RNA sequence: AUGUACGUCGCACUCAAUAGUCAGUUUUCUGUUUUUUUUUUUUUUUUUUUUUU
């Protein structure tokens, strides 16, 4: 899956219940070279689905939430300037449509 | 002046009684009194689900 993103502009990964693609796909992005020039967006259907996995990537990468791996849901802007991973639900990115139409804030959206 | 005239009669009530004509299969329901009032205005009733500068 690390090889598919460098060769294709849209990659689709289908996972099962115990797959873990929710927890390792942002880790693939920073390995490829993303995260620096733009933020790594990860769209989730629920905030508690988005919040729980946002603390998970920080704990797996031995950092704290709100720093490099931060989550932005309704007014819970735990985002610093040193961030690369930006967890957010489908409504948050839809709320950022009017602010940024071209989505110049990111480089990889999940 | 003289002489001159008299006798019998009838009526009523009535009036009865008569020609011929034989027969009609068996069985059945229908039937009685009594408490009487016929009618009493009604109520609020349940839940997949999930995301937004």
């Amino acid at each position: 899956i690390l090889e598919a993103i460098r060769d294709h502009q849209v990659v689709i990964v289908a996972g099962e219940t115990g797959s873990g693609k929710t927890t390792q796909l942002p880790k693939i992005c920073m390995e490829l070279g993303r995260g620096i020039k733009g933020l790594i967006g990860h769209t989730q259907p629920r905030r508690l689905a988005a919040r729980t996995v946002a603390n998970r990537i920080a704990e797996e990468l031995k950092t704290e939430p709100g720093g490099c791996i931060g989550y932005k849901v309704r007014f819970s802007d735990h985002v610093s300037d040193n961030t690369m991973v930006k967890l957010m639900t489908d409504g948050i990115l839809l709320a950022e449509i009017q602010q940024d139409r071209l989505l110049m804030q990111y480089d990889t959206i999940i």
